[PDB]
């Protein structure tokens, strides 16, 4: 089974356990970020009760939901997207012109619909490596979860 990984903290935050879709519906963004449907999940772990309701995917990797202004995270964007670059320079030269030209319009999208998301973190709640987004689309009951790929790398158990 194939996991991903956070290139910067190497925290699990997604595998092939989720089938993939493109990002908002969008076919012209499944080249940098990919989207999975997850659903409830009772009792994945305050004062407790007997039937905890947690969301699968936020419970498999131990995500942890944060908040932030716009503001913050239009500066948390901008300096993440230099931090892959950079990355991608030394490791993955061959995504760095993609990456570059179609990051613009996918953040430009999650900007202009901001109040929609929820953001998670992974494990090692490092505010400057890849946050997971999350929203519900249309009259759905559960989130979908949309992830930057150039930001991750897969492993193999």
């Amino acid at each position: 089974m194939k996991v991903y990984k956070d290139v910067f903290t190497n925290d699990e935050v997604c595998s092939d356990s989720y089938n993939q879709e493109d990002p908002f519906g969008i076919a012209d963004f499944r080249e940098i970020a990919f989207e999975v449907k997850s659903n409830k999940r009772i009792k994945g772990n305050g004062m407790g009760a007997d039937v905890e309701q947690v969301i699968d995917i936020v419970d498999s990797f131990q995500l942890t939901s944060t908040s932030l202004s716009k503001k913050e995270y239009s500066v948390y964007i901008k300096n993440y997207m230099q931090k892959i670059l950079k990355y991608l320079e030394e490791k993955k030269p061959d995504r760095v012109d993609v990456f570059k030209t179609k990051a613009q319009p996918l953040i430009k999208h999650i900007l202009t619909n901001f109040d929609d998301f929820e953001f998670y973190m992974g494990e090692s709640l490092d505010m400057d490596a890849g946050l997971t987004y999350s929203y519900y689309k249309g009259e759905e009951v559960t989130p979908r979860f949309v992830y930057i790929s150039d930001g991750l790398y897969e492993e193999k158990f």
